[PDB]
């Protein structure tokens, strides 16, 4: 599923991301735009052999099982495929774990490079929230 901006903001808010660990909703919408272009089916292979999955591009080295990342963990206790669903529940639940890990939203390279320090509220402007 490819979300609209406000549609995604609304789903994220309902799943409790607005202000989660102090990150305003616009941070999460911004991260999703640049990680996945709001596409839940987005995948990207990394040099280390891990793969990023879903709307928040969650990586198999640590967070999910895909059966093909030797030596990896599955901290969210889910198959990576769960992160590709039209229903964002699994991605949000796992994202809450990631952002709690120690580095906050710096765990998302696109967030650090394209969202951090910008007017992130702009991502939720105009939305009925
Ligand atoms: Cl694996
Ligand atoms: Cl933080
Ligand atoms: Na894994």
């Amino acid at each position: 599923k490819v979300f609209g901006r406000c549609e995604l903001a609304a789903a994220m808010k309902r799943h409790g991301l607005d202000n989660y660990r102090g990150y305003s909703l616009g941070n999460w919408v911004c991260a999703a735009k640049f990680e996945s272009n709001f596409n839940t089916q987005a995948t990207n292979r990394n040099t280390d052999g891990s793969t990023d999955y879903g709307i928040l591009q969650i990586n198999s080295r640590w967070w999910c099982n895909d059966g093909r990342t030797p030596g990896s963990r599955n901290l969210c206790n889910i198959p990576c495929s769960a992160l590709l669903s039209s229903d964002i529940t699994a991605s949000v639940n796992c994202a809450k774990k990631i952002v709690s890990d120690g580095n906050g939203m710096n765990a998302w390279v696109a967030w650090r490079n394209r969202c951090k320090g910008t007017d992130v509220q702009a991502w939720i402007r105009g939305c009925r929230l």
